[PDB]
């Protein structure tokens, strides 16, 4: 297990073999990331949320999240978004990242996206998409406004109502 965003992940199935990537941000800030490539699923345990998440090269395949309120659900959503790793993703930060650590220290480039979208996420759900979803018994989508919505979602987001 480890932890990101305040949550805990565990990785429940799949692997990944690594590769750095450099990215290049709007702003024309170049990022080097170390990309897993390859299907994974993991479970994310929050404070106020959880989470259960497929992805694989760059990609989320699939999210579903549980929370107490719109403000925890949005939580989990940014943290899972941020670490797919989603061109959509890095394509929606704006302005340089320049974020430090509780010791003044620059934050790794993982981190810097996640601050920068914890600071505000609207272009991030925005770009990332939207999709028509099936009518399943105890799921929910939910809308980049965090408007809840029986006949569609962000793309590969779900919301469960247990
Ligand atoms: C985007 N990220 C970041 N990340 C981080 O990279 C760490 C895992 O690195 P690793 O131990 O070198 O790779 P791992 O898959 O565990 O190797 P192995 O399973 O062979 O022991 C995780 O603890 C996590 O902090 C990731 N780890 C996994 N498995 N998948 C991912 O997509 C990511």
């Amino acid at each position: 297990s480890f932890s990101f965003g305040g949550f805990t992940f565990k990785r429940t199935s799949g692997s990944s073999v690594k590769r750095e990537e450099e990215v290049l941000t709007g702003n024309l800030q170049t990022l080097k990331i170390r990309v897993h490539e390859g299907y994974e699923e993991f479970t994310m345990v929050g404070r106020r949320a959880t989470a259960i998440l497929r992805k694989a090269t760059r990609r989320l395949i699939q999210l579903i999240v549980s929370g107490r309120d719109e403000q925890s659900i949005a939580e989990a959503i940014i943290v899972a978004m941020v670490f797919s790793q989603e061109d959509c993703m890095i394509k929606a930060v704006r302005g340089d990242l320049n974020f430090v650590n509780r010791a003044n220290q620059r934050l790794n480039p993982m981190h810097q996206l996640l601050r920068h979208f914890q600071k505000d996420a609207k272009v991030l759900f925005q770009n990332w998409g939207v999709e028509h979803i099936d009518n399943v018994m105890g799921m929910i989508g939910i809308l980049p406004d965090m408007t809840p919505s029986t006949e569609m979602s962000m793309r590969g987001v779900r919301i469960s109502k247990m």
